């Protein structure tokens, strides 16, 4: 458990993860990022291993929004992975089990923020804020170490791009294109405009 945890006003809860936008986004790369429709049904507790569909919750750091959509190719066996390392402090969420998204979070603010992989009912891996980038030169080889091999284990479950903390770090960024992730919905970047909304928690 955590001491001190990240002292959210909210619990992520199964209400949280509800999936009803038929339009999700999709890797070209790293960075860059398309709308596409989504193929596969988005109603089930667990995702199939066989296609590269993900759950994509994003939530407001201060619990009033989140936005519920899919995310293809970050990886296709990622059962739970919460990730609070964010500019805006918002908090990802990505998986194909939402009951190990749901452990991903819960043990994200047990460690007081920062990244959680979880599995099949446990925790695969973790980086504590602190560890997550290097602040501190006498960290950075633990830094790398948990960088490296998160790394691996997301290269494992079918993450085929450089590096998927800028893939993390910029899903929110309104500037490049084509579709990001808002505190107000999907957002298509070319246009300008809200495609589907969020939704007040």
């Amino acid at each position: 458990g955590g001491l001190v945890p990240l002292e959210l006003s909210y619990d992520m809860t199964m209400d949280d993860l509800q999936f009803s936008m038929p339009m999700g986004v999709k890797m070209r790369n790293a960075v860059i990022m398309e709308p596409y429709m989504i193929e596969i049904d988005n109603s089930m507790e667990q995702l199939s291993f066989d296609h590269d569909e993900s759950y994509l919750t994003m939530l407001d750091r201060h619990g009033k929004w989140r936005v519920n959509t899919m995310i293809k190719g970050f990886a296709s066996s990622v059962q739970g992975f919460v990730s609070s390392f964010t500019t805006t402090g918002d908090i990802v969420a990505i998986g194909k089990n939402k009951a190990d998204m749901l452990l991903a979070f819960a043990r994200m603010k047990e460690i007081g923020g920062g990244i959680v992989l979880a599995e099949n009912g446990n925790i695969l891996h973790e980086i504590p804020l602190a560890l997550c980038g290097c602040a501190s030169s006498e960290a950075y080889e633990d830094v790398l170490e948990k960088e490296q091999k998160l790394r691996d284990l997301l290269t494992e479950r079918g993450y085929e791009f450089c590096d998927p903390i800028y893939t993390l770090l910029f899903l929110q960024s309104t500037h490049l294109p084509y579709i990001r992730i808002t505190p107000r919905g999907i957002f298509d970047v070319m246009k300008k405009t809200v495609l589907f909304p969020s939704i007040m928690r």
